[PDB]
């Protein structure tokens, strides 16, 4: 792909994220501590699921990201609309606001409902996203296998402002303590 040169500079919005992460000073990685961090709870906090939002609100344009994946057994990454439910169970699909795709138990699938199963023969390190707000299109690339197309959501209807949408995975297997980390332009 060609999408590098709508490079964004992404950082983690602490107040977004679930009770139990620790984020950087940098506010560019993020990981699940083994108890509840200590901060108050509020109405944006993620409650279910290890989750966070980036900062940046997207309306228009082009953008593009990328995120480290390394060692992890699971997580899930994209975009989101910035009112999507915080608060109790959900699935990660296009009607209730998500346009992300997960590894899970050795499988990579995208969040369509139901969900689709993905073609990857080189596991990836680094997952780049790119968005284009106008076109309705969201697209994941294999930074590892020389950024070979991973999924792409066409026909979005974001129907409002974008958020980056992040997941480090719960930790029951004591495998899945690394980080996401955004990664430099
Ligand atoms: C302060 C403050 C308020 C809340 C709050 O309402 N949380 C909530 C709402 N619905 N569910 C299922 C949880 N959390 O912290």
């Amino acid at each position: 792909h060609h999408h590098h040169h709508h490079m964004v500079h992404i950082t983690l919005d602490r107040n977004t994220a679930n009770s139990w992460l620790i984020i950087s000073k940098d506010r560019r990685q993020v990981r699940m501590g083994d108890t509840h961090q200590n901060v108050s709870d509020n109405k944006e906090r993620f409650s279910n699921y290890p989750m966070v939002l980036g900062a940046q609100r997207f309306s228009s344009g082009k953008m593009y990201w990328e995120v480290d994946v390394t060692q992890k057994e699971a997580w899930d990454l994209g975009v989101c609309r910035d009112s999507v439910q915080r608060k109790g169970q959900f699935s990660l699909s296009p009607e209730n606001g998500f346009w992300t795709i997960w590894l899970w138990q050795d499988s990579y699938e995208a969040g369509t409902s139901p969900q689709t199963t993905l073609h990857i023969q080189v596991p990836p390190c680094q997952i780049g996203i790119f968005v284009d707000y106008e076109a309705g299109v969201v697209s994941f690339y294999n930074i590892t296998d020389h950024g070979s197309l991973i999924y792409t959501f066409s026909e979005c209807v974001f129907a409002g402002p974008l958020r980056p949408f992040f997941n480090v995975g719960f930790n029951y297997s004591g495998g899945n303590a690394a980080p996401l980390k955004l990664c430099p332009l």
